């Protein structure tokens, strides 16, 4: 679970489309760790864009 | 609500109709902050013209 707030007078992103390599492709970068099988790590990347 | 002070001496002005951007042409300006559903801030404008 992710409770998150969002501004709503924020712009849409002028750089299209959305890249993980550009950051001012997405409004917000967030990031939650879970676990497989085996218990290794999977830090799941969550991006956020208007 | 708004509370303001009114002077009887402001004439009339003379570049009737109210012009937003003269000056001349309204007797007081005041700004109002408020705020819709989602909490925006909207700069309500009220203009005084004798």
């Amino acid at each position: 679970s992710m409770q998150i707030n969002l501004n709503s007078t924020d712009p849409v992103p002028s750089k299209t489309p959305f890249s993980v390599s550009d950051a001012d492709s997405y409004n917000k970068k967030g990031t939650v760790t879970v676990y497989d099988s085996q218990g290794n790590a999977h830090d799941m990347n969550v991006y956020f864009v208007k």
